[PDB]
RNA sequence: AAUGGGUAAUUAUAGCGAGCUAGAAAGC
């Protein structure tokens, strides 16, 4: 199986720089077991088999879900939500824990379902001890925030 | 009945605890 690395790189940036940060990221992708595909930063570099079913197809289908099907959270609840999963103390478990529960009862009541099962999906792979679902979820965020940007 | 006097209780209670938009753009 293969290991790739994908930069991302803005308007007319050139070529030279272009393939030698690309190049780092993945020899930083066959610096771990067998392969990864390294995403965007030296970081962000997880194995395929914890990306394309659990990342591409898994958490950012979710992610996809919540936020296109309901109208009061918008990209200032994604982009906290990408600020808690990259400082990550346990402290911000706390603090993600009271504001997800405390926008839980700022929705419509209508809208408080749908919420409630992302606020336990979140909430739960945030905490979730294996360590993987946290940066996961941060790449998937990063994901959903590069798709919906005007 | 006189005369001397005041004595006790509560000292704030129940909530909201930020929300949304922007999350870098042009150039060299």
């Amino acid at each position: 199986t293969l290991s790739a690395g994908i930069g991302l790189f803005a308007d007319k940036t050139p070529i030279s720089l272009m393939a030698h940060q690309t190049g780092e990221l993945e020899e930083a992708a066959k610096g771990n077991e067998k392969d990864s595909i390294s995403l965007f930063s030296s970081d962000y570099t997880f194995k395929f088999d914890r990306f394309i079913t659990n990342v591409y197809d898994d958490k950012l289908e979710q992610i996809r879900y919540f936020f296109n099907h309901q109208d009061e959270r918008g990209k200032n609840f994604i982009y906290k939500l990408i600020e808690l999963l990259r400082n990550h103390d346990r402290m911000n478990m706390a603090r993600l824990a009271y504001y997800l529960t405390r926008l839980e009862e700022l929705t419509r009541e209508t809208d408080r379902d749908k919420f409630k099962t992302f606020k336990n999906l979140f909430y739960s792979w945030y905490t979730n001890k294996n360590d993987k679902d946290r940066k996961e979820a941060e790449l998937a965020l990063l994901l959903y925030i590069y798709e919906i940007r005007k």
